[PDB]
DNA sequence: CCGACCACGCATCAGC
DNA sequence: GCTGATGCGA
DNA sequence: GTCGG
């Protein structure tokens, strides 16, 4: 109610900037913009007000000059009415359509939900499955969802082999009330950075059990797919959600599950620490700069806590990671 | 003024 | 056939 | 679009 407006407005730009324009750094852009606006504990009365903020220019402060005086924005107008624009920005909801594809359709009639489905012989494997399961991939997931969904998946990969760990990250590992997907990291003592179906296997048995319903991508370290819960005879059927599983080397598994944990706020604010204190923080690891900016070799990581002490930092619950 | 900004693994395309 | 680029959603 | 070297 406070700003809610503007930060509407900014993220409507923001989407037009990355599916129709392609502007993906202008996209950011306006979400920068619309975080830092939504987090302002004050109704904002004029551009100049908001432009001290920062992500907020001066092209945003005239937009919101324009909003507030007028109750909305000449160019987001015409844009929202514009039917290749529009429809442009609609396909990209699908999952598997990006604004390349999106584009290429509406180039050539196909502009809805309903078009795509006549025309299936155009959409690759991945678009498919995201038309199939359009209207429960925009669905959010309850937490209590997300729990009976971690009891299957850590259920099922002890019995394919007890030495595997799996962590369910995200911000449900932060403890969030929701969650939009699920994303597990696996590793193995067997799998580390220089010796080595680790994936395949639980993959498989989550495809055995019917959990994991299709699959978008599949590598060797990345599977990418489509799951369910279970539902009880009578009532009613879950609906699909996407959970991705990533294979991850055991010396490298904790840096990865501290980034998969987030937040992205939370892991910028961490990355800057750790080189105050000379040592430079990936996904992947940990190592200490020489006085002359020169990456030693990995630090040895078993831990999320070896990270924080590293830096000199206490140890941070992932509930108390919101930055 | 003008470049940074910019998760990277997997599916699929463009080119040889 | 293979290699590298591109699209895509993480 | 915004920031900043
Ligand atoms: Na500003
Ligand atoms: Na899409
Ligand atoms: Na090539």
């Amino acid at each position: 109610t406070l700003n809610g407006g503007i930060t509407d407005m900014l993220t409507e730009l923001a989407n037009f900037e990355k599916n129709v324009s392609q502007a993906i750094h202008k996209y950011n852009a306006y979400r920068k913009a619309a975080s830092v606006i939504a987090k302002y504990p004050h109704k904002i009365k004029s551009g100049a007000e908001a432009k001290k903020l920062p992500g907020v220019g001066t092209k945003i402060a005239e937009k919101i000059d324009e909003f507030l005086a007028t109750g909305k924005l000449r160019k987001l107008e015409k844009i929202r009415q514009d039917d290749t624009s529009s429809s442009i920005n609609f396909l990209t909801r699908v999952s598997g359509i990006g604004p390349s594809a999106a584009r290429k359709f509406v180039d050539e009639g196909i502009k809805t939900l309903e078009d795509l489905r006549k025309n299936e012989d155009k959409l690759n494997h991945h678009q498919r499955i995201g038309l199939k399961y359009f209207g429960d991939f925009e669905k959010r997931i309850p937490r209590e969802e997300m729990l009976q969904m971690q009891d299957i998946v850590l259920n099922e990969v002890k019995k394919v082999d007890s030495e595997y760990i799996a962590t369910v990250c995200g911000s449900f590992r932060r403890g969030a009330e929701s969650s939009g997907d699920m994303d597990v990291l696996l590793t193995h003592p067997s799998f580390t950075s220089e010796s080595t179906k680790l994936l395949h296997q639980v993959v498989e048995q989550l495809q055995k059990v019917h959990f994991i319903t299709d699959t978008l991508s599949k590598g060797e370290t990345k599977f990418m797919g489509v799951c369910q819960l279970p539902s009880k005879n009578d009532e009613k059927e879950y609906p699909h959600r996407r959970i991705d599983i990533r294979l991850i080397p055991k010396d490298q598994y904790y840096c990865g599950v501290l980034y998969f944990t987030g937040s992205d706020i939370f892991n910028k604010n961490m990355r800057a620490h750790a080189l105050e204190k000379g040592f430079t923080i990936n996904e992947y690891t940990i190592r200490p700069l020489g006085v002359t900016g020169v990456a030693g070799e990995p630090l040895p990581v078993d831990s999320e806590k070896d990270i924080f002490d590293y830096i000199q930092w206490k140890y941070r619950e992932p509930k108390d990671r919101s930055e």
